[PDB]
């Protein structure tokens, strides 16, 4: 049995999201993606500092070779924000590329590096809905010449994302098509094909919605369940296999990433953010972030984005 610990250092977010750990500094970054705002959360020195800016942002990642940059979103730019980890402010903000500038009603969502060091993430609608809304985004990654390629089209909710350990399969989740899906993925071309899905969660009769994800040493898939109150383990050896299930005392499980000195410490992120059609009361939607303990296996630490 898992040790589910609720960080109470950390408070109550709109829509925590996007928690990348830097194993160099033993720092959580994290964003609200609708309070416009980042987070950073030193757990052996109970540091917490947060900055603002005046735009929807949805992830944070260091830039490799570069401290005290980071390469965020901003509704639909690609920035490079230069930022002290304490001041409630950026130093600076350089934009790279807005990836789609006439397309006025849509935000980058979910973002990560993959195992090279390239940045993928997706776009959706501002008002997208679930289960049904407007299906408006696609799938990109930022090549090292700061050019955009688009990998896949006619997205809902951008979200989850994640590489094999030998870099032979990528694993996607639009939250809206309620699966994770897999990819073979071509290291060499930044190429994605084949596309099948890998676990269907009617199948299994998961509530919710596949959120954010993140992959352990041994390849296997933790998933977090937005409006389903937990995260759950998956095969990525064999379709449609679910290996286990965490509860989170919050119900709507954002995201997770492991951390710790060790990489065995699963953090996971919550939205506080209350919902019409919810199937929990609202006294039950907090919004906090919790530490996972004792899965048994480790993680990665997060990777920088090169650019
Ligand atoms: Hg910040
Ligand atoms: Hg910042
Ligand atoms: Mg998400």
């Amino acid at each position: 049995g898992p040790v589910v610990e609720k960080i109470a250092e950390l408070g109550k977010y709109t829509v925590g999201e996007g928690p990348h750990w830097d194993h160099e500094t033993q720092t959580l970054y994290f964003v609200d993606t609708v309070e416009k705002t980042f987070h950073k959360y030193v757990p052996s020195q109970k540091k917490y500092t947060f900055c603002k800016v005046d735009k929807l942002v949805s992830f944070i990642i260091p830039l490799a070779g570069s401290p005290g940059r980071f390469v965020v979103s901003l509704e639909r730019e690609i920035a490079i924000l230069t930022w002290d980890g304490v001041s409630a402010a950026p130093t600076s903000i350089e934009a790279i590329v807005n990836v789609e500038p006439h397309i006025k009603n849509n935000r980058l969502n979910d973002g990560k590096a993959d195992p090279l060091g390239n940045l993928w993430t997706g776009t959706m609608a501002i008002d997208a809905g679930l289960p049904i809304g407007p299906v408006t985004g696609s799938l990109y990654h930022l090549g090292a010449d700061k050019k955009v390629k688009m990998h896949e089209s006619n997205i809902a909710i951008a979200n989850g994302l994640a590489w094999s350990n030998d870099l032979k399969k990528m694993y996607y989740i639009d939250s809206g098509k309620r699966r994770v899906d897999e990819y073979d993925y071509d290291a060499s071309t930044l190429s994605i094909s084949n596309q099948r899905p890998l676990f269907t969660f009617e199948k299994h009769e998961v509530p919710g919605y596949p959120d954010g994800q993140t992959i352990d040493e041994e390849g296997n898939l933790w998933v977090a369940v937005f409006q389903g109150q937990r995260i759950i383990k998956i095969s990525t050896q064999q379709p449609e296999v679910l290996l286990d299930t965490v509860k989170i005392p919050d119900p709507q499980v954002t995201s997770v990433a492991f951390g710790g000195p060790n990489l065995d410490e699963l953090y996971v992120t919550s939205a506080g953010l209350q919902l019409d059609d919810s199937s929990f009361d609202k006294s039950l939607v907090n919004g906090h972030v919790y530490r996972v303990t004792g899965l048994g296996v480790k993680g990665f630490a997060g990777v920088k984005v090169k650019l």
